[PDB]
């Protein structure tokens, strides 16, 4: 089996994508944020605190003849920005681009944090890390992908995100259509449960390539490009005016400013992302000061390819026995 879903960003930023998960019998349609750097399917739902609701189509599951409780699980997951949901738990049937798994794992939100509330736009994520992170307890959980993987033509899903345009999620085959040359695969780790890999390198607008290894992960539900502090300084150097401001949070540069492009290694192939994909705009409303769109991973304590940089690639995340990683250019 195979699925195709389109996944398409929600505001003028890129801020994240959506992507349409059919979820119970009959379908209810929810649009969710796939997220590579975790593993919980979560849905606002008819359980879901009233005032913590604002927009959101919600997951009803006494409406689903396919649901039913999963009796004494609970979840309760914090994200890196500090956001953070739990509730309790339903098996149901759920598809994805026409790719179904019965007996998926849905993640009822009782309670979700501000930031969730206030985004109208995300109904929820499907979490697409290794099973491993998944937070239901008392018993673990499967990822989409992870009970998918079985009925999968290959054991693969793929990331194609659009720069300010919707793109693709596919499951279950590389479409070579999709990407310019070819992909080049490096490893990865599962040893913090996300898809981590060693970049080999950067260069900075038409600048010397470095040579250094840059451990982080492929993180789709993360905006932005989090690096070491050495190399973003390095970067924002050749942005005239360009800042580090801990008022912000960030580094911001002038909205007058034209930026130079940063590339990847992914062994020794390069990944070029564009000036224009690292502008996020004022930092509110009418300002002629810019959020940039790579920062430091200073105190993340992990760095994370969000993105930024993966917008500017065709992903694959291969999930067989031994797990890869593979980059071609678009």
């Amino acid at each position: 089996s195979t699925g195709s879903a389109t996944t398409t960003p929600i505001d003028s930023l890129d801020d994240a994508y959506i992507t349409p998960v059919q979820i119970g019998t009959p379908a209810q349609t929810l649009n969710l944020d796939f997220d590579t750097g975790s593993s919980d399917l979560w849905v606002f739902s008819s359980e879901t605190t009233a005032s913590e609701v604002d927009g959101q189509t919600i997951y009803t599951p006494s409406k689903s003849t396919t649901a039913k409780l999963l009796s004494g699980a609970t979840w309760s997951i914090s994200y890196g920005d500090g956001s953070s949901s739990s509730g309790d738990v339903y098996t149901d049937t759920v598809s994805v681009g026409g790719l179904t798994v019965t007996g998926q794992a849905v993640e009822s939100a009782k309670k979700v944090s501000s930031s969730f509330t206030e985004d109208s736009t995300i109904d929820g994520l499907l979490g697409l890390a290794f099973s491993t992170l998944n937070t239901v307890s008392p018993t673990q959980q499967k990822t989409f992908f992870d009970n998918a993987k079985a009925s999968l033509d290959s054991p693969v899903f793929t990331a194609d995100l659009g720069y300010h345009a919707p793109g693709t999620y596919n499951f279950g085959f590389i479409d070579t259509t999709a990407y310019t040359g070819s992909i080049t695969y490096t490893a990865v780790s599962t040893k913090q449960g996300f898809w981590e890999w060693t970049s080999t390198g950067y260069a900075v607008g038409s600048g010397t390539f470095k040579s250094t290894s840059i451990d982080g992960i492929a993180d789709t539900g993360t905006t932005l490009l989090y690096l070491p502090a050495t190399v973003v300084s390095a970067y924002w150097a050749q942005v005239s005016g360009a800042k580090s401001s801990s008022s912000v949070g960030g580094y911001v540069f002038p909205c007058s400013a034209t930026l130079p492009s940063f590339t990847f290694g992914v062994g020794s192939a390069r990944i070029v992302i564009p000036g224009d994909y690292i502008d996020f705009g004022p930092i509110s409303t009418g300002s002629s000061s810019c959020f940039g769109g790579i920062q430091s991973s200073a105190g993340i304590g992990i760095n994370i390819f969000g993105d930024v940089a993966l917008k500017a690639a065709f992903v694959v995340f291969n999930g067989a026995t031994t797990p890869t990683l593979g980059f071609a250019s678009k």
